C-alpha cells in the first residue's frame, strides 16, 4: 500500500535472471497505481556499456517474455575500492550474484559505509543460503558484523501470503477443530510434494543439489511448521515465528543409530510420461554417467513435547511423480469400542497446490435391514511470484523471508541423513523407479512396517 | 425375518379404524410374500351379522382406500360368560374400542383366562394410555396383575426403524463428535417440530387434549433420549432402553416456583395459508366458540449430571406453521482468542422430517487483503406409518413400542405446566397468533432474555 | 433404625454352625435396645429333642464364646405337613446343610404354600451357590419358580457396609480425582489380598474348592468393580447394582486363546513362618498325599470400553504370605516431556484390610546446587463381627450386602476358560510349589516382568 | 561455579550501603572458598581523605556488624574530563548514588569508551528503575546508545534461587498436576503478601512511592507470572523469561471503564500491635499530617488466552497486618452432581514466606450410620539476602535480574490505576484501617460481590 520512494540498484554482472524476470515485474506492477512514479531504477553491471546501450535491453525481453509496452554505472569488480566510485536518501541492493561471491561482497560493502543506516537502506540475498550447518553459521556471522537483523531478506521458498493467512484463520477462529490437535486424537500425519517435471537445463545445479538439500529444508520444512504450533498472541509477522522457532528445538528424526528406519531415497529411470516416451536422468544432458543425485526422499520425524509425544510424521517428495499435488492429511485413532462388527478411521485432509480446499471423511449406515456402514465425504472449494516478493520488500514487511534464528535451526535436524548420504558408495546399490511411478519400492517398507500404508493421490 | 402362524382377534372391528387400514396392511405384507400363508382373522364387536357381510365390508375397504383385488364371532363386553362363546395355537389380540373400556376389558380376558400363555399369547393398547401422572399409574397395575413383561405393546407414536438407526451409527461410529458431546463445548440445543395443517375432523379428540398430552410427551421426549444418552454396550432393544430411561430420572423444568420462565402456549386464529384464508380455531366446525385449548408448547429442560450440567435445552412445537420440518441443533462456544475480527458459533443439525441428512457451519477467510471472516455449509444428504408396527408385533422386538417405566417417567416432567395450563380461567388471556406466524410475540421473549434466538428454519 | 416383630426358623440339620454362631448373636444384639423383643426363635432338625434340652445346649455355648450371661420343633424336613401348623405374620427362613440338599429343600417349601407372600418370608441361604456356570443356572431357575426377588437372600464374602460407603463419597465428593481416573492418564491397576494362615483344620472343603472358587470369585470380583464402575444416580441400593453389572458385561481375560499369558496356580510347602517349622501342604491331615488343589492365583483382565480401553488389570491373591494385607493401587503414566537443563510415576494407593486411609506419592526437588528430584509422599488415616451385622439386616432387609441374580452367573462366565483348564488331570509333579513364607511361586513374576513392570513389594 | 578474577569499580562508595553492607558480603564470601582470590576492589566516592583513611571504615563496618575479624579516588560526578584520571582486563561497575543520576552517569561512563567490547565490564543499577511507563522508555534508550544486553543487571527485588526451582519441579515433574491447571476445573486464584512494620526510619522514601511501586510491580508481578505460565522447552536462563514476557502481554484489569471494581486502597491507623501501643501513619517523623500516600493495594486482573479465559486473579498486599505471610491459593469448581449432603471446594496451596510446603484439602466422610461429609487436609514441609545478587554478577548469571521487555510491560498493566490514584484529592477520602487489622472494610466488597470470600490466613 503506497510504498515509499527509494532507489533500486542491481549487482552481479548483467545475467539474463533479472533482465528476462526482475525488471519486468518491477514495471508490470508500475502500471498499476502500486508503486510511486519516483523509483529511478539504477543499473549496475560487470561489463561495459552506456546509458543508452542497456535501456534497449530491457525492451528486448519484457515484450518477448511479458504482456509488454535508468542510470548506468558499470565499473570493475577486480579492484578492492570501486565502491567509492558509486529519493529522499533511500536504498535497496540485490545481491543477484555467484553463489562464492557473497562473503567477498558484503565485506567491502560495509567496509564503504553505505549499510550504516537503519531505515534507509535494505541488502537482499539470493537463494542458497549454505551448504551445512557449518556453512550457514560462518555466513550468518559475517552478515551481523555489517547489518542489524532489520535489513536481511533472504530468498529461500515462496509459499503465498493468501495460502499462510487461510490456514491460520482455519484453526484459529473454530471452536470444533483446536482440541483435536493433539496426541491424545491424533493417530498420525503425512505430507506430500510432487511433481512431473524432470531436470529440464538446471543440469549445472541439480548436480551438486539433490532432493535434500532442494525442496526437504525449504519447503517441506515449512509446511511442518504450521501445522505443528502452538496459537500465537497476534497474526503480527514477529509473533508467528517465535512459535515456528519453538517447535523446530524439539524435532528430532525417528531413528538415529541405524540411519534406515528414518529415511530412503531414490532415482528415476526410464519410462513412460503424457504417452511418450522419456530419457532416463543418467541419459540426460550435462549429467554424469555414473552419479547418486538423490531425486526422492522420504523421511520421518518425532516431536517431543506436552502435545506431539508419540504422533510421528511422515514426509515425502519427488521427480516424475505421475501427477502434481500437494496435500496434508491427519488420521485420528479408532473408536473405542466394537459394538459396531461390521470402522476405517477418519481422516481430514487440506489440499494447497492443485484447488485449495478442505475435505472431512466419515462413516454412514448402509441403507438395508442389516448393519452395514460405508465411508463418505464433505468437500469445501475456495475457489467455487515474484510480484508480491518485490512488494513486502517495498513496504518493508518480513513474513515470506526467514529469520537468521531458523535458518540453522533446519540444518540441524536433517545432519544425521545428510552426512550418511554425501559419503562416497558403490553407484549400483541406488534405488531406483520408472519415470511415471510413485515411489521406489524400498519405500513401501518405511510406512508399512508400523502397520500403515501412503495416500492414493 | 419370518413371522409364524396364529390368529388375529381384534376387538370391535365393526366401527373404523380396522376395516380400511388394518386390513390392507395385512393383505399388502402377505401379498409381498412376507407373511406366512397360514394366517386367520376373527371379528369381534357388538353386531348380528353373518361372515359374507364381514367379507363384503373388507372387499369395499380394500378396494375403496388401497390398490385393490377368516371368521366371524358376537360377542359382548359387559358379562364374564360372553368371553366364554369365543394355526398353531398362537393368539394376538387387539383392543381399539373406547377411551374409558380398557380396565374392564383387561380385567375380564384375565380372568376367563384366555392371556395366561408366556409365548404364545400378545395383547395391544390403543393410544392414549392415561391422562395424569396418577391415571398412567393406575392402568399399570391393572396390566401388572395380568399380564407379564414381555406380552404389552402400546401404540403411542411412531419414529421409523431407519432413523433410530441412522443416528446411532453416525454418533457411536466416529472418534470426531463424541469428545464434543458434554457440557465443556455446548452451549444449547434446540429442538423442533412444525406442521402445517391441524384439526381438520378431530375436533372431538383435540378438544381434550391439547399440544401437551399429543405431541410433546410421546414424540418430542424420544427425540430429546436419543440427544442425551450414554453410549450402550450394544444395540440390543434391552441395552437402548435402560439408557434412555436413565437421562429421564435426572431431567427437570428450568423453573418451578415461577412458571413463566419455563413454559409458553399459544392458539391461532384466521390468516393466509397458501395463497389462501383459513378459519380460526374457535370459529372451527365442533369447536366451543370459547375454548382454552392450546395448539403451541414451548418448554426449557435441564439434565444435572456429570455430561450435561450447565447446557439448556429448548423443545417448540405448533400446528398451522408456515413450513413442515423437524430438525435438532447444537451450538457451540466461542473461541477465547479474540485476536479475530469479523465470529458466529458454530451450529451442527441433523435433518429428519423435511430431509435426511447433516448439516455443519465454519469459518473460513474471505478473499482479498483484509482479515474477514465469512461462514460456509458443508452438506449430506442420506437420499438424492402403520405398515410396519403390524410386522414388529408377530416377532419378537422391544424398540418400536414403549416400555412401563417410560410412560411413568415421562409424566413426572411435564406435571407442573400441566396443572396450572389444566386450571379455568377467562378466555380472553391466551396468547393468540396468526395462521402462518412461526409463533407467538410471547415466545420470542423466552429465549430472548438469555442472549440468544429461535433457529429459524 | 428397628426391624419389626417377626417369627425365625433358623436351622436346618442340627449342626455346629448355628449355635456358637448365629443365636449368641441375637442374643448379644437384643440387650442394646436395637430390635424389639418381639420375636420366638424356632428349632427345626431331624433329631428328637425336648423344649428344654435346645435351651441347655445353646446356653453350653452362649457363656463359652460370647459375653455370657426359643420353642425348638422335631419331624423330619422331608414332611414338613407337621411342622407347618406352628408378633404379627412374619416368616424367616434358614438352610444349614449339604449343597446337595438346596433343591429337594427349597422346592417342597414352595409345594405346602408356606412361601405365598410378598413381603413376609425370607428363604436366605448359604454358601457355595453353585460350582460352575451351568451349575449356578440351574439353581437359579428353581428359585425363580417358588420365590420373588425380593425374598432371597445369598450368603457370600463381608465388606461391612462401611468400607463400602468410604470409597463412594471419596470418588464422587471430590472434582479432583474423576478428571484423571480414564484410559488417558492411568497404566495399570494391581489389586492384592493376602493371608498368613493354612487351611487350618476345614481340610474338606478347600480340597473340593482351592482358591478359584473360594476368594477370586467372591471377594475379588467386588473390589475389581467399585474401581471401575461410572457414577450412580443415587446411592440406592437398587442404583449400584446396575452400574456394578453393567461393567461385568464388558470385561474379559487378555490372550483366551493361550492360557499362560493370563493366569499361573500355586501350592505352598515346609517353610519358616514365625520362627517355627510349618509344614507343607501335603502333610496335614485329611490331605491325600498327591493333590493339585491351588493355594496361590492370579489373573489378568482387560475392560473393553469407552473409558478403560487399553488399560490392563492385575489381581492377585494367596495364603500363608508374609503378611496379611488389602490394596489397591493406581499408577500413572509418564510425564509426556523430558526435565532438561544443561522420574518415577505418581502412585495413588487406598489401603482396606491393613488400614483405612489414603496415600499419594509425587516428586520434589532434592535440596542443594543441583535439581535431582526425590520421592516424597502424604498420608491420612480414618482412625488416627461378621455374622453379627451380616445376620441383623435379614430381619429388616438391605439389598446391598447381598449379591443379585445377575452378576452370580456374570462372575461365573468371565473364569470359565482358566476354570475348565485347571480342572483336566495332570502329571502331579509341575505344580509351581513356593515356600510357606514367600510371596509368589517364582513363575507367576514373569507374568508381569513381560510387559515391563513389577510387583508391589507391599 | 568459580568466578573469574576481575577488579571491582565500585561507584559512589562513599555512601552508608557499600562498606555497611556490601563489603561485608564480599568479605564474608572471599574467607569460603568461592570467590577467587585474584580480586581487587578500587573505591569511589565525592571527598578525598587519604588512600588509607579508606581502610578505617572497614573496621567500623565489619567488626561490628556481621562477623569481626583497596584503592581510593576524587572523581568528579559530571565531568568530562574528570573521567580521565581513571589480574586480567575485567572490570564491574556499582552505580548507586541516587535515583535522579542515572542518565548522565551512564552518559559519560560510556562516552570515555570504557564499554567497547562483548565481555570486560558490567554495569549494575540501583532501584528504582523509572517512575511511569513514558520514565522507564527513556531510560532504556540511554542504555542501549551506550552499551548492549547481557552487560546490564537491573536490582529490582530478591526471588530465592531455590523457590523459584522448588516451583518449576513441582509443577513440570508431575503428571497428575498439569491436566488440572486450566479454566475448566479452577474457580479463581489469590496472592497475599503480608508484613507486620511500618515505614521505620526511611520516611523520606516511602512518601514518593507508595504500595502501588512498592511489592506490586516487583514482588506481586513475579509470583503472578510463575502461575499463569506455560511449560518451557527446557529450564534455562533465557527459555522461562520468554514464557514470562508472553503472559504479561495478555493480563488486563478487569472493568477498565470504571476504577472501582478493579482497584482498593487504604491507609494504617493507631492500633494494638504485639501488645504495645503504635503510632498512625501520620503521627511519624517525616510525615507530612495530611499525607494521601497508600499503604495498602488490592487488584484484579485477567488473563485472555485459550488457557485461562474466563478465571480470575486477586492480588493483595499491605503492612501493619496481624502476621507475616506469603501464600498462593487455587480453588476448584464444585461437583455436578448433588446427591451428597453436607461439600466445600477443593483448596490447593503453596506456602512460601513462613515455611515451604505443600497443602491440600478434600473431603471425606464422617463416621456413623448417616451420610455426611467432612473436610480433612494433607500436608508436606521442605524443612522438616545480598549475598546471591553479589555472586551472580561477578560469576556472571542472568536469572535472578529482569529483563528490559518486562520492566515496560509490567508498568502498562497497572497504568490506568497509577494514574487516577496520583490525582490530588481531598485529605478526608482516604480509607482507613487500624493497626493490626487484615484488610479495610472497603475492600472486602471487591470479592463478596461475586459470591466470595478472602481467605483466614
Amino acid at each position: 500500500r503506497t510504498p515509499e520512494p527509494l532507489i533500486l540498484t542491481i549487482f552481479g554482472a548483467s545475467g539474463d535472471l533479472t533482465q528476462r524476470k526482475l525488471v519486468p515485474a518491477i514495471y508490470q506492477m508500475k502500471r498499476e497505481r502500486r508503486l510511486p512514479p519516483e523509483l529511478t531504477v539504477v543499473g549496475f553491471a560487470r561489463r561495459d556499456w552506456s546509458h543508452d546501450h542497456f535501456r534497449e535491453q530491457m525492451r528486448k525481453g519484457i515484450e518477448e517474455f511479458s504482456t509488454g509496452i535508468l542510470f548506468y554505472c558499470s565499473g570493475n569488480m577486480d579492484d578492492p575500492e570501486s565502491y567509492l566510485k558509486l529519493t529522499r536518501g533511500n536504498r535497496v541492493f540485490y545481491l543477484a550474484v555467484s553463489p562464492n561471491f557473497f562473503p567477498p561482497g558484503i565485506k567491502q560493502l560495509g567496509a564503504a559505509g553505505m549499510l550504516s543506516d537503519p531505515v534507509k537502506s535494505r541488502i537482499v540475498i539470493e537463494k542458497p543460503f549454505g551448504r551445512d550447518l557449518s556453512s550457514a553459521q560462518s555466513l550468518n556471522r559475517v552478515v551481523q558484523s555489517v547489518c542489524k537483523e532489520n535489513q536481511v531478506y533472504r530468498i529461500d521458498h515462496y509459499l503465498g501470503k493468501e495460502t499462510v493467512q487461510n490456514l491460520m484463520v482455519f484453526r484459529f477462529a473454530n471452536a470444533i477443530f483446536e482440541p483435536l490437535w493433539n496426541r491424545q486424537f491424533v493417530d498420525h500425519v503425512q505430507i506430500t510434494v510432487a511433481e512431473t517435471v524432470g531436470v529440464e537445463e538446471r543440469a549445472g545445479y541439480y548436480e551438486s543439489a539433490g532432493a535434500l538439500r532442494d525442496m526437504v529444508q525449504n519447503h517441506l520444512m515449512q509446511l511442518f511448521c504450521l501445522t505443528a504450533m502452538d496459537p500465537p498472541n497476534a497474526i503480527d509477522a514477529d509473533s508467528i515465528r517465535n512459535e515456528k522457532v519453538k517447535v523446530l528445538q524439539a524435532t528430532r528424526l525417528a531413528d538415529i543409530n541405524n540411519l534406515e528406519n528414518a529415511g530412503i531415497r531414490g532415482q528415476y529411470k526410464a519410462g513412460w510420461m503424457g504417452g511418450k516416451p522419456v530419457p532416463g536422468y543418467r541419459e540426460e544432458p550435462g549429467v554424469d554417467p555414473s552419479s547418486t543425485t538423490p531425486t526422492f526422499a522420504a523421511l520421518k520425524l518425532m516431536v517431543d513435547n506436552w502435545r506431539w509425544q508419540g504422533v510421528p510424521f511422515y514426509l515425502r517428495t519427488g521427480k516424475r511423480m505421475p501427477k502434481k499435488v500437494s496435500e496434508i492429511a491427519i488420521q485420528f485413532r479408532q473408536v473405542p469400542l466394537l459394538i459396531f462388527q461390521s470402522a476405517n478411521p477418519n481422516v481430514l485432509s487440506l489440499r494447497i497446490q492443485p484447488n485449495e480446499g478442505i475435505s472431512l471423511r466419515f462413516e454412514a449406515k448402509m441403507p438395508g435391514s442389516e448393519l452395514r456402514t460405508r465411508t463418505v465425504d464433505m468437500d469445501f472449494s475456495y475457489g467455487s511470484a515474484y510480484h508480491r516478493l518485490l512488494l513486502d520488500c517495498m513496504l518493508g514487511d518480513q513474513t515470506l523471508f526467514t529469520r537468521a534464528d531458523e535458518v540453522e535451526e533446519a540444518w540441524r535436524v536433517v545432519t544425521p541423513v545428510l552426512s550418511a548420504w554425501d559419503a562416497p558408495s558403490d553407484p549400483l546399490s541406488m534405488p531406483l523407479y520408472e519415470a511415471g511411478t510413485w515411489e521406489p519400492a524400498e519405500a513401501e517398507w518405511l510406512i508399512n512396517k508400523d502397520g500403515r500404508r501412503w495416500r492414493r493421490l
